[PDB]
């Protein structure tokens, strides 16, 4: 019978991958580590961190902790920190979901939110606020998960070993994904200093990050990834930092949770699709320990979203299925299939006039057809686009009463309404927008703007 | 005691304008005709036509008068079509207001409507359907305002007279709007039987009409124009067609109202602007009787209306008073003086970021400032249109993902936010939008479009 | 040659109603005087009041003339000044709408607006604001339309005469609305004064005034009516103050119209249904002089139209012909005949759900019907009404958990779809809501505010 | 190295709780569950299930998995079904999220939906279209997790044995969520066998289920209840079915969260609950093993929402800190602290302005004041509620143009504008709706739909 909940974080099981791997290649064992009491990885070093500030006595009973948290760290040093009975305190950007932090509180933590996107050595970004926090609080200890050698020091205690014993002594390679570096630091130390130089230490970094040699980048796999070089990873440790892309991690880490029953994160799948490469220049009698270090059940509605994976130019598949059977048609009926008349002008009417439709129904676009009835048979007469109207009117080149007739464009292409939604993309490559002849008639415009914002929900 | 309304059709009185005709030129008298029962002019040709189908027998008793209307040959026809008895029913263009037709309604006519814009010849525009329906019904009599001989006649029989009794065959000339081409015709003619060839008749035509040698054009100014020759107007009768402006007509109806105590229409302030011209070549001793031929009390929200009068790039001045204590920040105040916080991206956001906010709310510009708090002075580090974005997004110049500060245009231009609208116009006239920085900080982007869209409501 | 626009003002013909009045009944003359140039009645002591004001020097050149205006008073009160160019500005109630307000400028008057429905003698309403710009402003004369005994003796000098010339001193009554009490006052003064006491003076009144013996009202007619007795109406003169109701004079005015080619307003119709009135208790040789004070053109929207009029409780018929087509059914029909999914709840549904679906979807009764299926036959287990639910939410008689089954309400009455909306309001004159059974199948409810709103509107 | 993911399907830990239980009562160690691969109990039962489907010989390879899910049996079947790559489609009621059936779907399973709330035993129900599928496909294999004996065996092997080493043979009871009916059964039939009739088996059951002797009811807690005896759950077993509410189930999940570190669920809650009331007629020396058999993980916005948990009348306290900051003012201020203004109607205004400013402002009462300036000092004269105007109008009661004064309800009481929500909840109890008096002038008007909208949201 465990003393807490607390207690049960390490031991995680060793399981492999039978199907995502290629055959005639090395064998793939996933070290499984969304199994913690705290749902990640990051528990390990949690702990550890902790036990230092109880035997350093750098954190007196009943002291708060503070911390600029990810969402992981928060979520482990709350599980433990509540055991003690220590009160916690983060300060989170807020880029952090409502569940992510909603999470963070249930466990009993304060979260106080501030700004992001601000430098991060200004008053606004939360590493000020964290320092300034520390500061007023007494017996406040910043852990400071970046610049903390017992980070490191608890994998190099606790996640090595595992993976020595669990595999016998029997390992050639180790991949793991490489964020703010104490998974690949504190195993590749002990996996060498227990093999010599036999197992080959590889960390997986997503593309253009700093350890991966480029310069910075907007991140999306929730925890890898860097803008500056942390405290704590000897760049000494990894022999070869393989960084992988962001869509190449995502669709990894779909197919992984369907073809082996794992719901694993980004990060997840990009120490994967790391593992999966390396394990080519192993040939036979190679043993690869990935660190799948997350449960993919937060981001059940960031990355199983198809709506959300195909805002980000992603989503090669959908979930369930067959690829794109909505037609473009159906970008017309966000009323319900209820494509509305032909917004249209005509060859007489008052450029006032028309910049008064296009104004009124919203619509950026409108071909004038050269007669009211909505059942021209494409012979339109021309194109009006409000943009290129009020840009006449207010150059003097056209009065607001003149005929609109003297200021309209050529028409604007026409693509089918049956016609699968990447056909509609495709063309959009190339104009700004084209009318939808639905069998002979026209029945809209489908534009750029509109296609992508349909992408983004359905 | 009159026997009926329609009795009182004529004789209307002859009163001169003392102020606006300039000092040192002849007399200008205004033939007032808005005093008719019927409110119009036309009412006189109206009471001549009806007795011609009595006379000639074309107009069964019982019969139903179908005629395509304009709004004033309407009011007449009805008013005295109802002191005989005969049904009537009118087809007119969907153009014509409620108001205007709801009068039309009220004494009594039938008014089926039908689209307009469409070609004249086709069964769509109004001129086939008043056919059909003089072929279905029985006893019908088309009136044919346009190719009746009746229609000059009785102005030649009771508008001539007039002219001639009120001012003692003393009248150096007649200048009259010139229409459809009856009120010239049948009074110059007159005119000239009587006096040899002494009163030289002019004609007042909008600007770029059949008439004034132009070809066809939108017309604004209700009655006078027209796109081809009609059959009852001889072209010999007048002797110059002195074409004027819209914006001149529009001006001088106004300014007539307000300094001569007259609320004539449209038509009204071309012909007395036609008048106020040919008034310089005739030195002292002229008579200039212009012909007012009509009631400034339908276009009350249509030409007195400073919100109408100003989206047809019109109104030199407002009715009441100073000129344009609008100034640009108000056209921010759409929520009644709220200014919406500014929304705005930063250096670090990601493409498909930029473009979710510029959906969301509804602006199509955004300034990238680099501190989300809005009070940046004036170091916002560019601007993201969301046309440039979908552009570089839709052409592979850019992925989704990709970071913003990569495909950030340079910034817009500023203008202050207690500048006059008419600055907003001047500045707008070279640049597509601009930021408004209001005592340091911007407060948000006034665009084409938006100054556009508040000229045409305030 | 008329010298200015204000000398037309007066001699106002006298024509005769030949089909309202009912066959063996004496002849009715309605002295028709919208013809005067500026619209109403009200120029006639316009024209008076400022000759007093320059022959009594009350009116020093230059001065301006101060007002509360009603409307009609108004626009001769500027006709004139602006002839002699007195600066005049009016101080007008809220209530008078754009278009009345705005001819008031037009004319080159300034009108300053004060809120409405507050108590006269306090500084919101006008009549103190009057005072005070009376006060500040130089030269300022009052005309105070109400208390100035040159407004009757004006309708003595100019209308009585003419009256009494017309018909060559043969008039046996002389009926005419009776508002602020100059008309019949300065009138029948006069006509009794030349007749002895032969033609007996009647005056009509809106049903409920203080002439009438009632108390206070609110008024629709504009023009007639009052809460006190004017010190310039001596109540000596009338011989039968003949009250009319609203609806009556409304629709009088309609008749009017359509049967004897006048546009006259709401006071004419009440004045000419007094007349019609008192022309039975005269046989045959009568002559009833009754006096139409205002054009029918201002208020084009306001008794001709069919959705005002029918606000109102009025509208006995529509000006175009049959009666109600319209049918309960497209009362459901406000998304373009897209009956909207008939929301319910089921009867194993949470009490909260079910104001979940009322907030959401807005309507305030919802079938509980036993299959999600919207095809139930007429077979819908309950009726939950927002309220209902709230009042025994808030008075624990049900928590938000429990089972909608134990708190819904018997079912509502149901009534055809395709049943003529008078029908719908015959019936919903006894239960609150009802829903409409389109052939056998229910498709939504149909509820007092609904049908009270769409009776105003269509 | 483990061979699949389904294999560490057991061998749950058991840790104890020390701070929920009082003090003076015997040991609650709580058999965390929520550990297993799948994340809930149901993979033990899952397991065994496919396992007869091999040895029977009833589920032929390349077999489809058909069954209708409830989100938790749904995952262990496809993280099982997966490993032996048997085709898995579900069939689940629409009540479930999207986040739930989206992770069923990741699993690579197919779910196909169908509206609920309807009859099972009717084809729109999920029971019937599961029955359906079983015919169609081919291969079929309904595992009917309610009527299957393999599911109690199930636990009967690997649940007990469990519970029984893990405390060397020393255990006084077994309480255990009793749902669908596997995890006491099998359980305690197991403790039974092994200890004679020592451990005392209890099972807690929701407030009003069949098991607790009550009748049907609308279940929150997902999981435990039922509405019928399932097949597979042998009444004889338990002790002593203690059922427990629901708010109490809520509030002791989250406080478990709060005072253990443990994410569990409802029916954790429930199930800890009806433990802490056992283990006080267990005096000292007691050990009761709860078995917590989900992962609040996926309630995470449905049971830790401070919203949510506020709609169903539920939420004793807030997850973070202070009880009910929002005061009555802030209901106001759903336009961002912008009191619209306070709309109102005088004693003068006309029934159908009433009326009508009620429907155009969307609220249902205003008071009338005596002055349209918003800043009487509660000496409002009335107040009008749309639903008594109507009435009165339809009613034929009240002319629609009848003063307002003469149909106008008493004052409603009012309340401060600085006081907490809870204490607006108090007052609303005994009225309709209140007018908040904000430091002498009235703001506007709280209503009990307001506030109860309000409180689902905030
Ligand atoms: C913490 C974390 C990692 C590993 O980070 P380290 O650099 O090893 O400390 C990987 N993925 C995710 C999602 C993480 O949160
Ligand atoms: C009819 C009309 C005229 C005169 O038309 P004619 O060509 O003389 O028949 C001028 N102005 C208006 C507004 C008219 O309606
Ligand atoms: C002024 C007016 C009257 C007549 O008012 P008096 O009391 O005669 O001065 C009648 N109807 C309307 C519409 C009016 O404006
Ligand atoms: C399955 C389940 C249980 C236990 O159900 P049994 O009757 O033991 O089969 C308890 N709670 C939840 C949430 C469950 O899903």
């Amino acid at each position: 019978i465990a003393q807490h909940i607390s207690e049960l974080i390490g031991g995680t099981p060793l399981v492999r991958l039978n199907s995502v791997v290629p055959d005639g290649a090395g064998t793939v064992a996933a070290k499984v580590e969304y199994l913690n009491p705290g749902g990640s990885s990051k528990d390990r070093i949690a702990v550890k961190m902790i036990e230092a500030a109880e035997a350093s006595g750098q954190l007196k009973p009943g002291g708060t902790i503070v911390e600029p948290t990810s969402g992981n760290t928060g979520v482990g040093l709350a599980l433990v920190a509540q055991r003690r009975g220590y009160k916690c305190v983060f300060v989170c950007p807020d880029k952090v979901s409502e569940d992510k932090r909603n999470v963070l509180i249930a466990y009993g933590a304060e979260v106080v939110v501030c700004p992001t996107a601000v430098p991060p050595h200004d008053p606004a970004s939360y590493y000020s606020v964290s320092d300034r926090l520390v500061r007023d609080i007494d017996g406040a200890w910043k852990p400071d998960q970046y610049a903390n050698p017992e980070g490191p020091a608890s994998h190099y205690v606790t996640t090595g070993p595992e993976i020595w014993a669990d595999t016998e002594g029997k390992v050639t390679h180790f991949v793991a994904g490489i964020g703010t570096g104490g998974t690949i630091t504190g195993a590749g130390r002990y996996l060498k200093e227990v093999s010599g130089g036999r197992v080959r230490i590889v960390g997986a970094d997503p593309e253009g990050s700093v350890y991966s040699g480029g310069a910075g980048r907007p991140y999306l796999v929730e925890g890898v990834g860097e803008d500056f070089w942390p405290a704590a990873y000897d760049p000494s440790v990894p022999d070869e930092i393989i960084a992988v892309s962001d869509s190449d991690s995502f669709d990894m880490t779909r197919r992984l949770a369907r073809e082996e029953a794992m719901l694993v994160g980004g990060s997840c799948g990009m120490a994967v699709v790391a593992a999966l490469k390396v394990a080519e220049e192993a040939g036979p009698d190679a043993l690869i320990v990935v660190l799948l270090p997350d449960g993919g059940r937060g981001y059940m509605s960031k990355i199983f979203n198809d709506a959300w994976m195909s805002s980000y130019g992603f989503l090669r598949s959908r979930l369930d299925g067959s690829t794109e059977q909505s037609t473009v048609g159906d970008v017309l009926r966000r009323k319900s299939g209820a494509l509305p008349a032909l917004v249209h002008t005509h060859p007489s009417e008052t450029v006032r006039d028309a910049i008064g439709i296009l104004r009124e129904y919203g619509v950026s676009q409108m071909p004038v057809v050269g007669a009211e009835p909505p059942v021209m048979a494409g012979e339109v007469a021309g194109s009006v686009s409000e943009r290129e109207l009020l840009s006449a009117v207010f150059e003097g080149r056209a009065k607001l009463a003149d005929a609109v007739s003297a200021h309209m464009s050529p028409p604007l292409r026409m693509i089918g309404a049956g016609e699968l939604v990447s056909a509609a993309g495709k063309a959009l490559r190339d104009w700004d927008a084209l009318m939808v002849v639905e069998e002979g008639k026209p029945v809209g415009v489908i534009t750029r703007y509109d296609l992508l914002g349909f992408l983004s929900e359905g």
